[PDB]
Order: C-alpha cells, then structure tokens, then sequence
C-alpha cells in the first residue's frame, strides 16, 4: 500500500549540539532538502556527512567533516558543500569564481635554497580517474580498475621517470615499515576519520606504490585518492623538484588519455578529490625545517598566518602552503618559495629585526 | 532515494489497552502482516478497524468494531475478519463451513399469532450491488449509481408490490419526522459508530425510501447498506409477511439481473454486507411485545438465550433472532415463530409453570 | 484493459444547492480541474471539502468548509483555497500579498487594563511541525511523533516556563472535567464539523496538555493542530501576558530547531494550520467581558464591526480580534488593546455619548 | 525483445487515389507525424479518418470525411483538422481567429414572414456534455450517462417548455414512423457515412426524444450528438421560434450546470461536436419553401451562393444557412431572415427584375 | 490520483431483452469476468459481441452474433465462445473433444452424379494466415501483408492450377458485376452484420480474386477471411472437384510454408476463422438443385434435418452440409454425396414412396 508513511527527514537529522565545518553549515532546511537526492552511483548525503557526524572534532581544530563519493556528488550536494568549500578556502566562492590550472616549470624563479634548515623538499598532488567512484564509495571492482589503469599507464613511462610498481599485498611487512620510515610508503589507515569515511575497506587489496629508480618520483595508488603523485628531493633545489613533478605529471596524463581515460576536472573546482580541503589543485609543496633556531621564536604563528603557510609536525617541523583552490600550482609554489626564503632570511638569531611583513 | 525508511508497522499499532471483538482478536503479528494489503478499490486495514478503535465500547457490550469497504475486503483481510465472524456467530467457521440460502414461503408453518402482545410483525434484510463499493467506502458517484440502479429496478415492479420512491433531499422535515415516528423512515446517523465508520458522508444526498402503496413493503436506499428490504404488517400474520417479503425480494432480484447487475454473494459468507454481524442472510424477523405480563417475569434473559432470541428496546420490547450466518432464512423465521409461540404460551400470569425448555 | 472508462469528474460533483464559503467558491470547472490532483502524502480535494459538504451550514453563518491535510495542500489546491482565504480575511490576496511575522513585546504599549469587566486575559496561537501530516490526515505514527517532538522540546524549558505534560490517556475523567471547567483543558470533539473532518480519530491517543507550574502557560498537543500555545492571566495585564507568550514561543521554537524540526511556514501564508480561517499568525488575543452594562447597549455589533472585533459566547462574552492573516501579531494585539480600551471608555451608563469612531 | 520492428507508418497510409476534404488535406508527412498520437480516452487518427476512407465520396460533392471521438481530439489532431475546418468554413482560421457566442432574442428584428412559401420555420443546434466521449467513441456506459444527465436536467423545466421524454426502446414502431413523418423523430442510421463512423452502435439503446407538450420544442438524445436541440413552428414567425429556442437553451444549460455538468466549449472552436462541419454554433435556422415560383427561375444557385444560403431536399425545398463557425447565432439568424426576405421579395413571376444583389 | 473509480462492468452490460446465440449465452457474471481481458493485439469482448448486439436478429433465425479478432481470441474469451461453439455445432464440446483433419481424395467414392438437378457442384473453405489479425481487427498494413503473402504464394502454382490474380481496385465495375453474376466474384458487403462486424473497412483496398485459367479454381483474398478457397465445376462430378480442391489446397499450403508462413490451426478447433459457425474445417461442399420436383414435396425440411443438410436460396435452391466442426472434410463430402444421392433417388414424382430414412 502507498498509504504507509515515511520517516520525516527531521527524524534523521544528526545531533550536532557538541560538534565543530559541516556541523555549523548543516541546517534542518538543507538536510530536509537533500535527504532524498543521490548521485547516479547511489551516493547519498548521510554517507557524505557520516565521517563528520561520527567524529565531533576537538575544539579549536577545524575539519571539513565530509567527503565525496564521485564527481557528481559536488553537483548534486552543491548546496551543502559550497559553503564548506568557501569557508575552507578563505573566501573562494565555487558558484561564481573559476579556477585556472598551470603546470609550467619555466615561470618559477629562485628555486635554489640554502642548506641550513631546508633538509628536504617535496611536492604532492592528487588525481582521480573519471568514470570510477572515489575511494569512499568505490567497490572492489572499481578499485582494481583504477589500479590497472594507473599501472598500465605508468608502464609506458621512459627515461628518468622509469621505475617499478610494488603491490602492498605482495610486499613484506619489514620492507613496508622500512619504506614508511624512509618516507616512501603509506601506512594502513587507523585514525577514526579514514575508517569512518569508509576508505580502509578491503585493505590492502588494490593499493600500491609506483616509484622511479632514483626514488625521486612516487605515486600512491588507492591510499586516499585514485592517485597521489609525489616528487621528492633530499635537498633544497625546489626548482628541479617542481620541474620533474610537472613534466612527469604531463607524461602520466598523456598516457592516461592514450587509453581513453580522463582525470576528473571541471572549471569551477578543478581537479576533483575526496576531501573538499584538497579541491582545486591538491598541491602541497613544502619542506622540512629545524627546531632550534625556530622553535624559541617570538610569534611565528602570526608570521605563518601572514605569509599563508601551514606548519605541522614532521612525519623540527614541516612547512607548506595552506590553500589549494584558487591560486594556481605555479602561484602556490612561488608563494611557498618566497615564504621559506623570508623565514630563512629573518631567522637570524645572531641579531634581531623580524619584520613579519604581511 | 530508496534508502529512506518507512514507519515500522508496530509504530501504527492502535492502543487497545482499554477496549472491548476487534480489540481482542487483533494482535501485533496480524496488524504487521496486513499493514500493507489493500483491496483493489484502495480499502485498507486501518479503515476497517477505525470504527472500533475510535469507540472503546462500554464493558459488557459486545460490538464488532469493524466494517468492509467492498466485497474483496472479506477475502483480503480474511485472516483478521474470520475470528471475528466466528466469535460473533456462535462458532460458525467461515473458512470451512458453507452457507445455504432459501426463500420459500411454502415451508413455513403456523404463521398466525394471537393478538395479545404481537402488536406488529416485521422482516428485514440487506443487499449489496456487486461492482459498487459499500457505504463505508463508496464515493458520491457510486452512491448515485446504486440509487439509480435500485430505483430503475423497482420502477418495474407491478401488482401489489407497486409504489413510489421518495428522495430524502426532496422531502420535508415534518414529513420525514412523521415517517420516522410511523416506523417508515430512517433518521440521520448521529451515533459515534456510524460517523466513525464514515457512512454519514454527503448526507442526505442519494439516500431514499421506496415503499408500496399499502406501505407494507419498504426499501431503504443508501442508509446502512446499498439496499435494506423490509416487509411490515401491523398484526401477527407472520406467514403473509414472509410470503410477501420473499416474493418481492425474488422479483427485485430478477429485475436487478435484467439490467446486468448482481447482488454480492459467495458461498462461504452468503450475502455480503458492511457489518460482519449482518453477514449470511441479514434476516431479522421479529415482533413487538408488551411490558406488563413479561417484564416482571423471573428469568427471561435465560429464556431468550436458550431459545436464541434477541430482546431490545422498542424503537414494551422488540424480540427477534440473534444469528443470521449459518441457519437459512426459512430456518430463522421458523425459529422466531416457535420462540414467540413459546413466549406467548408460557406467559401465564394466571398461573405458573414456566419450563424454559432449552 | 485500458479501454475501461473512468467516472467523469462531473459525476462526483457535490450537490451544493442548499449550502453556504466552499459552496459559493466551488464550481464544476474547478472540481474537474482538481479532481485528480493530490498532495505527495495522498491528500485529495474530496477530503478537503468533505467537512463542508457534510455540513450545509446554517444561514447567515460563515463557515470555511474545508481543511488541509498537509502543507503541500495549500499549494496543490491553491486554485480552490485562494478565493476562500481571500473572502475569509476581508480581501487579503494570497497570490500577490505577502505576510510578515513579528513577536516583539517591546513594541506593545498601554497593556494595563481596568478591573471593571476585563476579568481575564488570554492569547492563543497554533503551530504545525514540518514533515508531519496535519491532524485531519495524520496517522497514528505521525501523531505520536508530533507528541514526542513537542514533549521532548518542552522538557528543556527552564525557569518560569517550566511545568509538566499530562497525557489524556493517563488522566482521570474527574480531573479532566475539572480542568475543562477551569479553562485548562480541551473536551473530546463532538461537533459535526470536527468529526466530519476526521480529526477525532483514535481519541484520546496521543493528545496531551503541557502547562507550567503557575498554569499561566499552556500547550495543547494534538487537539486541533500539532500544537496550540496559550498564555493566560486571570486579570487585565495584557502586556505581561503577551511578553510571556512571545518569549515562551521563541524558546519553544529554538528547542524545536535544536533537534532538527521546523514549524511549517511560508511567506505567502505564514504559519500553516488546518482551518484556512486560522492561517497567517493564528493569534486570537482576547478577553472576557461582562453582560450588564454592555448587552443592553444600542448598536454594539456595529461598534465591533467598525473596530474589527469578534464577540462570542463565553466558554458575559469573549471579545477578541477577527482576522489573523495580514496584520502582524503585535499589530493584532495593539488593535485588541485599543478596541477594549475604547469599549471600556465608551461603556458609560452614567451618561451617554457613544461615538463608535470607525 | 525490443529488437522487433513496427510497421512503418507509411505502410498504413490509406489509398486515396480516387477520393475527395480529408483526402486532399491528408499527406504522408501528416499521417506519419500523427500515426502514434492519441487522445487520453484512446481515440486515434485512423479512427478519425475511417469514415472518410471507407466512403470515397461522389465527385462534385464535398464531405468532411472525419469525426472526433472527444474534445481533446481537436487539440491532439489539430494539425489535420485545422486545414479541414478552414476549408469547410470558407476561410475561417481556427489557429488565429476566435469565436464569439450570443443568444439574445432581443437583437433580432423583422421576424414575421409572409404565408406564401414559408410554410414552416425551424432552428437547430447541438450540444455535447463535457467529460463524456462523443457518439463515435462513446461506450454504452457513457451513452447511458449522457441520457441520464439530459433527462434529469429536462425534468426540471417548468412552464411552456415542459413536456415528456420518450425512449426509443419503449416506443412502438408505428408511433416512431408517425413521429418521423410528422418531423418529430429521427430514423435509425443506415447511410454508409453514419455506420462507417460507428455511430449506430447499440441502436436503439440510450437514444430518446424529449418534447414539450405543444411539440414546439424538441431534443434528440444520442442520435448524432449528445444533444440536438430543435425549436419548431408550423408558420413563419421566426422571431418567436428563435426566442423560445434561446430561452429554452439557456434554461437547459442552467439546469446542466446545476448538477455539475458543463457543455464542451472553447474559444477557438466554440461548442464542440462530432462533424467538423457543425463546429462553432451548430445553428441551422431554416425554412421550407415551394417549388413552382422558385424552381423555374433563372439562376437560383447563384442567388443562394451570393446570399450565403444552403438549399436541400425537403425531408418544394428547404433553405437554411451554410456556415456555423465564425458568425454568431444572432448573426446567422438575421442572415437567414434577410435571405428569405430577399427570396420572397424577388420571387415575382408577375413581372421580372431579379437583382441577385451580392 | 488512483482514487478515481472506473465504471462498474455491469454498467456496460448490453440491453439484450429482445435479442436472439450470444444473447442467450451471455450473462452478467461472464461479462464482468471478461470485461477487462484482451488479446495481445488489443481485441476486447465488446468488439467480439458488437455485431450481435447491434443486430437483435429476427425470431426463428439463429445467428452466432460474435466474431474473433485473432487466433488468441478463442483462448482468451473461451468462457464465452465455447458454449456458443457447442450450441452451434450440435453438441461438439471444444473443451474436451478434439478435431481431426484429412484431405485425401482417394477415400471418396461414387462422385459421379446424374444431370437431372445437380446443375453445378462446388466446394469452399477458408484459411487464415498465422501472425496476422483477422479481418474484423486487421489494419491496412496487415491486410496488405495478407494479400502480398497469398499473391506471392499463388504465383508459384504451376500446371492446371495456374492463373491470374485480379485486384478489385484495378477492375472495372462492369467486369466486377459480370463476374458476380457468373458466380466468380464477391460483392461489396452491405448487410448490417458485416458492417457492424467492421469487416467492410477500407473497401476495396487489398481485396482480390485469384482464379485459374479454366476458372475452376478460385481464391478470394480479404473478403470474409484472409483466404477463401473455392473449387467449382458446372456439372456433377463432385469427385473431380474435390480432387482438384484438395490437391490445390495442399500445393498452396506447401508454398505458404515455403516462405515461412503458417495457417492458423489448433487441435481443439482446427482451422481458425472469424465466424464461430465456420470453425473446424470451413468446408461447405454443396450443389444447386431445381424447384419443380423438389419444392412441391411433402416434408422436405424434415428430410434435410434427418440427412444433415442445409437448404438456402440460390445466389431452384442450393443444398450443402450444415456442420463443419467435428466431422472431417472427407466425411462431410461423403455425407453430402449420400444425401444428394438419396434426394435424387427419392425425388420420384412418377410414383411415391419417400422413406426419409433418418
Ligand atoms: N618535505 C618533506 N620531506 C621529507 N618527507 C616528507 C616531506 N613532506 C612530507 N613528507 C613525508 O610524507 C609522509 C606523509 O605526509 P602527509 O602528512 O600524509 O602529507 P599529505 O597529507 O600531503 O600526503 C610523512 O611520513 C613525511 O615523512
Ligand atoms: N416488529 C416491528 N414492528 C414495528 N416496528 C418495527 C419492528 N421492528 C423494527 N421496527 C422499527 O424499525 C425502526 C428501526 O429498527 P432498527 O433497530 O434499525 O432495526 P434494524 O437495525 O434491523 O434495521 C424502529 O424505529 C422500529 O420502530
Ligand atoms: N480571555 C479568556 N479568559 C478565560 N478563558 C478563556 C478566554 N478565552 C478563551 N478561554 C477559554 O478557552 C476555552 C476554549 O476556547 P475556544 O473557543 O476553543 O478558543 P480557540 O478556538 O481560539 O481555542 C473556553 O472554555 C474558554 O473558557
Ligand atoms: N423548416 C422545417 N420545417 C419542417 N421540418 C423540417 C424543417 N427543417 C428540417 N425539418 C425536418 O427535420 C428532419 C431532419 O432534418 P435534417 O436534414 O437531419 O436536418 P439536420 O441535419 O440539421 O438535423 C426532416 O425530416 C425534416 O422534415
Ligand atoms: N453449387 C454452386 N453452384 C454455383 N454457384 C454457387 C454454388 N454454391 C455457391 N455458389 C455461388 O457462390 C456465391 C456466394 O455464395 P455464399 O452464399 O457466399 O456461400 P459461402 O457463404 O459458403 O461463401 C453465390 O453467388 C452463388 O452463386
Ligand atoms: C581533509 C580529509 O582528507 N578528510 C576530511 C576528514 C573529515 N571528515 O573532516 O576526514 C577524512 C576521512 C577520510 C578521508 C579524508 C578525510
Ligand atoms: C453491526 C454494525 O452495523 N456496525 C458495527 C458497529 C461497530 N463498529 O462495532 O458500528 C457500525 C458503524 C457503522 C456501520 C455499521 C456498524
Ligand atoms: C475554522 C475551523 O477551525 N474549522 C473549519 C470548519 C469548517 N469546515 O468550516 O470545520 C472544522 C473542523 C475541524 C477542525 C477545524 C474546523
Ligand atoms: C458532417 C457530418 O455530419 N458527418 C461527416 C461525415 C463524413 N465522414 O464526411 O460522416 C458522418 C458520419 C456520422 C455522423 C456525422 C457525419
Ligand atoms: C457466421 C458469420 O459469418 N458471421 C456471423 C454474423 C453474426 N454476428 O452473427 O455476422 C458476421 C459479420 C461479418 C462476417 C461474418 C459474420
């Protein structure tokens, strides 16, 4: 009979009285409006907000609290994501503003650093294959398809960017631990965020690591995104690292389109990834820095805020950029270079004169 | 989205903690089983049990608490009705037992009564036109169709059983009151049972009374059933009353089938009516009796139970038969005749010697 | 087979030849147009107009004659309701005009009355929970859900507006009668209007009364609407009564949205209720007045019409406002205050000089 | 399997190589376009054109060659009917032009004729009840419903226009023949045109004739349309005939809307009837005329064409108007009056001087 | 909305109060049961019974009154046809009994007649192509397909049974009349039975006559069935006529199956045709006889009944067999031969001694 009554959407509304951006930007009207929508692959709003709902989030710590199951999610649930995307990326408006992508290593300047605290340099991005559900919603078949596509493409790389693909299922635990310690691998997700998002399913099936012979170019397959590209260099020649990064990414993309596959990408958001915080470009060019001359400073938190830098624990700190949506890859790399140059120029403990220089 | 959850059937289960036969024979399993069924016309279980649920029923008073929206109901909701029908009709089992219908006025004997307390004699039955929803569920169009069919059929009656059809909408209030007082009309339903059953809808549209010239043969159209046939006689010659009743009913049925209409009827239940208490034949042959020599008796209620008689208030009492399902019309009339003959014979106040004679 | 023919809509058209606003504003074209529409929950036009069709209405008495089964009704059947709403609320046009709601007790002035005939003061409004069918169409599950939501919300009230919820099913008949006499309860619906609308179903299941300790703030749950809020004061300090009313209503609404529920509300109509006469705000601020110095007046009905006041029997009269749609709550309260001030000022029997003062 | 192929629409195209307006205005493109459309009641193009296809039509005789099964037909198959309607009604364009209806008997003048050849006067129109399929497609139930509606409405007529309804099924053959001879009945359809359209189905069930006591106002029920209204007068006082016609038609329409029924009517076409030739108003005001002074004239057909008159065989000729769509009823009646006045003024055989006077 | 109510089937029941086998074997229960069924091609019960309903049938004349729209009709509507088939074919029971078909011309004996009244001899049968709707329901495309199949098949005939196909649309009226007079053509259907059955649609499109050079073997395409085969001989050598008939029929069937087409045929009924009277074999072997020595006999109708013969008007009488279902073709031919031999043997007017000899 059609006279049976459904649960009112308000009955399913989460209890967000002690939470922290989905919780603040989710309202009864929005949930009721989106309670019945769904992407063509079956993704639904509750699945998007499950990770945030499960984890209330510690005070003073801002977490997005949602994920996307496929490309169509950002369109179907735009009314919810858009405020979150805007709040995350310091005012960027997905509805109106547009994103531009450039990967030219000629524009960059400076590049060379000073071997004082740079230690190492790295650049990282993510890429999702179109037509395949994202890790939060991907099934075993889709995950295996992503792995096959990426592996077959990378097999065609020639020259310096030529290496091998190692499957987690076929790798010894000791070797995996050694690679993790050497910063050349990813660990099994254990924090509540990933598992609540449902991205540790079927571990370690269909997760792998492709790295070049020199180990200066790595690609994680099915860890947080369909592909996570990394260009590393145990030094401070960010120019060369970014050059290798962009050229290898271009070659990988060319090989992807050769077989008929395309990276998810649209003008409003750019490259599409799971975490809305990683939308835009996904670039996280950064470096490692030392504790002594820097830890005992006066007000570096304000300095980092002024120069748009993100400081986190190594694994001595790690300094990178904050926002990926909006600015372009070359812009973000230049910003990081200028910020680290300022940091290593005004680090002087021999004298004083820190200027911040917003 | 198909992920939304319906209200569990147990959520809709009525609160029958202070009720009296649907309440005792309705259980969570039955409601859950039938919570989704429905007759082809859209009748549902909640509609069937609404009248009983609304009225808890006074203690010591047994009411069915149920109705049917059409014929298919008794099939669709048989798992629920059948215990109620069996409990009502003192053990009759609809599932196994079968019903037989006869209307021969030759079989009856005796007939003539004594003008002591008989006063008046009456016989009543009900009939439902197949293909049309019953009064609880009938719409305006179906009610008008029932009225048209019945009126056109009765127009063809000739001879003694020839009279006129009076429409309630075209009848003065004073005339209606006079007819009601003369026991030749039906009043607007006001008791909670009928209104809760939803049978007072659109009153007085499409309700009428067809009566012969002598007013000894009446038919109420759309009051409690599609048709309520009555044969009256201000006397005690039950033989003649039943003869006229059966012959007129046969003629009316013949005229009904002439135009292609059929009375609802199936072997298990016989003629189909709204109240499950009226199933079977609907016959309620009875008479009116006096107070003085009778009310002051010793244990008449036991006598009535023993002889299978129903005593109610006139409008001095009214005595008739109890059960309609099972026994046949001739059987019920003979039982009533024998019971009233016993009552009048063993009414002796001049002496004693009541024998009950179960 | 698809060759079977449906009943033409004109066949179902009611017989309104002796009725009084649905009958005047219902025409064959409108019924034919809306004969097949239905709200997503299954509400249909015939259900809306059943209450008016059953009750022809006494001459010179204006009754709306229709009800709404849910919010979408006012949209789906707008072509029928809109003329009715406009005729009821003295020219307000739902299609074009818009409604504004304010609940500020600072704007009100005067407030204090004279203890001559004021006796008592009261304010009343209604509120419907979104996502749940209205009482005319609500099922048992939806009614229980409404009761649970309201009770859980009111449990969070603290301070002066803190009290208890009493369930009808768990309340003695004598206590209920005493509360009714004290004007602190609602009686079981018995008028034909209520029952024909199907709002007495399942009585008294899921009907309750929540009142504060001082009994100056009451809330009827599932009597005529999902919630009926009342603020009472056995005096004439309308200012304080309205202050308590608005602050308590704001707190109740806040607690409602805390759990994810929202009151039905749209700009064109404001708060959505069953009777179209109660649309807009539902406010009926009024007072009780005495008979002697007032009943024997010259042309008080003209005075009430001029000052936009409604006078009805107590249970000495009750004087309040007429229209709720259009004017705002503060506006209506101020109008009532000014009207009663005029009445108690121009009540002079010591002398004459009534001015009406349209 | 869905791989099976339907017959191409061109396969069903009729063989119209020796036909006469459907054949000229039906083309392969139109048939292919409309080969799959259908009115909600199931009417299809082939049904519309069946009557024209079966009857090739004699040369020099123009017949419409199509009919409509219901109102929606004229909308659904407008691409085919519209050229036919325009060609029939001498240039009227249904798509752009609009129709206006008036029935005032005050506007008419003259009226009185000369008892030379007028003999008798008559006016005729047709009317279709909305919501019921037209005779070509109506089933038995719909035909009976039309008859019931018309009979119940006409029962309410009072005064001069009060009479009786006679059913064909209950009328003797001799009486029917006498009525036909007296021009007070219709004969069983036998022409191939009628039967090919399927309008003689179930004869004589549900066909009747309602006529007033004076027999000056007749109504044929279910002969060519749902209703055919006729006002007759064995004389030449066309003014009185038209007055009675219009007033009786107004009363009948009022009684129709009283019960909730409406005549089919839309601005573009006016009153909707089966034959597209009868669209617009259906008025055929005319008279009977004699042979001698008129037949042996010079160029009578030219005079009729110039004056917009239609001359046909009585059952001495019968002269009326040609077009119904476009001009209004009063306009058509005035045109007929002027034409007959001119005919009876220029009929002079005593002398010559015919002027035609286009 | 799904709350709208269909017309009850009893509303559509025909008015058969003055009819004659469908009318007697159609009852309200059967019509109600079959009111919604339909063959896969859309044939419905009302279409089947339309021909009988329209024509009441003269008293003392038995007509089947129904037709079939396709092969599946006899199965879908078996509950109605089966009593009619049984009543028509003197007790044959389609449900239980089975039909056997033989066409061997060796079994027949006698054959040669006496040139006294035989005059001419003829044999006729019908055949329907499987997968194509029967003439009552066939569209233009299906009719053209039947014509194409039959013509292409007959083109392959060689030897004595070689001739030409003449299309009605391409044949002069005078030639058609001459062929009709010579008993070598069929006339345009005009009887009410045919037109009511809807088998004169689109005349003369797709109707033809294929005849051999000697004109002793004819085939009517799309006149009453898809194919009507006839073998004629202006004499009395029934043996040769039947031999040619059976051999030509076998050759035609072989050519039909060559292209992948099959004659409709099932064991219960045999060859499937429109009129249920023609079911079984369709054989009507007969002869023409003279008036003088035969008309003036004593009890010829009794003789015809006893010998199972049918006498009808020529176009002097025509005598053939009565029943086709049951007995086989050879059986029917032998019965006709024996009956005519008896007739021409006991025709003696020179003396008496008629024996009837049931
Ligand atoms: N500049 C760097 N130099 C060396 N190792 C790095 C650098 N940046 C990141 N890593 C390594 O990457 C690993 C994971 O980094 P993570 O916090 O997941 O970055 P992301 O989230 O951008 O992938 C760590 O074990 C860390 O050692
Ligand atoms: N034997 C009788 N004599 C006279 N009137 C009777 C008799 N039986 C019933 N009636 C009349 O029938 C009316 C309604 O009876 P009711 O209780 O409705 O019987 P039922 O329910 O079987 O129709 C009463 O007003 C009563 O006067
Ligand atoms: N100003 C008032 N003072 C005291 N009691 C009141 C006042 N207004 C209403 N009531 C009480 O409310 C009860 C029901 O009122 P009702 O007519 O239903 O108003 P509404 O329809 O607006 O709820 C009555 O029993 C009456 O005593
Ligand atoms: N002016 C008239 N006077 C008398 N009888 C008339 C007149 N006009 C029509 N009739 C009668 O109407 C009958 C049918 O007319 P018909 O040709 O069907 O007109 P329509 O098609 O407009 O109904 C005829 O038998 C004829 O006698
Ligand atoms: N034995 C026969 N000899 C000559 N012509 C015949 C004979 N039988 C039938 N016909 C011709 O067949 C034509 C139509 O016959 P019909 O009554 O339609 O038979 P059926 O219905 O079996 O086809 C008639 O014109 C008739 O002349
Ligand atoms: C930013 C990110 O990678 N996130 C967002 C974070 C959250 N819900 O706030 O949790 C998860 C879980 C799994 C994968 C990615 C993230
Ligand atoms: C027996 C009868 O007519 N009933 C049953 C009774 C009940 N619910 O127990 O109430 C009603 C109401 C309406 C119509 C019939 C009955
Ligand atoms: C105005 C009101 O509260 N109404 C309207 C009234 C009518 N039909 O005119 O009937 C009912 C019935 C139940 C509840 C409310 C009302
Ligand atoms: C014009 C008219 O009344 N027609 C049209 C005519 C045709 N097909 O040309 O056929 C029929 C048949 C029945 C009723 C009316 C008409
Ligand atoms: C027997 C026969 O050929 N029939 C049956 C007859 C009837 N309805 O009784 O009518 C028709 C019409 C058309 C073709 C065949 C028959």
């Amino acid at each position: 009979s059609e006279r049976r009554r459904l649960y009112p959407p308000s009955a399913e509304y989460p209890d967000l009285r002690k939470h922290n951006c989905m919780a603040s930007h989710l309202t009864p009207a929005v949930y009721a409006r989106l309670c019945d929508k769904t992407t063509p692959t079956g993704w639904t709003l509750d699945q998007c907000i499950q990770t945030g709902v499960d984890n209330p989030g510690h005070p003073f710590i801002k977490t997005v609290g949602m994920v996307a199951g496929d490309e169509e999610t950002y369109e179907v649930f735009a009314d919810l994501f858009d405020p979150v995307i805007q709040e995350r990326h310091n005012g960027y408006d997905p509805r109106t503003m547009k994103h531009t992508t450039d990967l030219d290593a000629s524009k960059i300047r400076s590049g060379y650093f000073d071997e004082r605290y740079v230690l190492s340099s790295r650049v990282r991005t993510g890429r999702s294959i179109r037509g395949l559900s994202l890790p939060p919603a991907c099934t075993r078949a889709e995950r295996r398809e992503v792995e096959r596509v990426v592996v077959d493409a990378l097999s065609g790389l020639k020259g310096d960017l030529a290496g091998r693909y190692y499957r987690l299922s076929e790798m010894t635990e000791a070797e995996q631990q050694q690679l993790i310690d050497d910063h050349f691998l990813f660990d099994k997700p254990v924090s509540p965020l990933l598992t609540a998002a449902g991205m540790a399913r079927d571990w370690p099936d269909a997760r792998g690591i492709w790295h070049n012979n020199e180990k200066s170019f790595l690609i994680w397959v099915n860890e947080e995104d369909h592909t996570r590209v990394i260009s590393m260099e145990k030094g401070g020649n960010m120019k060369r690292v970014f050059e290798r990064f962009c050229r290898g990414l271009k070659e990988v993309e060319r090989l992807i389109q050769e077989r008929g596959w395309e990276f998810m990408w649209n003008e409003r958001l750019g490259y599409i990834l799971t975490c809305p915080s990683n939308l835009g470009t996904g670039l996280r060019a950064g470096v490692h820095i030392k504790l002594p001359l820097l830890s005992k400073d006066s007000r570096f938190p304000k300095i980092l805020e002024n120069l748009r830098l993100q400081k986190r624990g190594t694994g001595v700190f790690d300094i990178s950029n904050l926002d990926r949506l909006g600015k372009s890859e070359v812009e973000l790399v230049q910003l990081v270079i200028d910020g680290v140059n300022y940091l290593i120029d005004c680090e002087r403990r021999l004298e004083r004169g820190q200027d911040i220089r917003i």
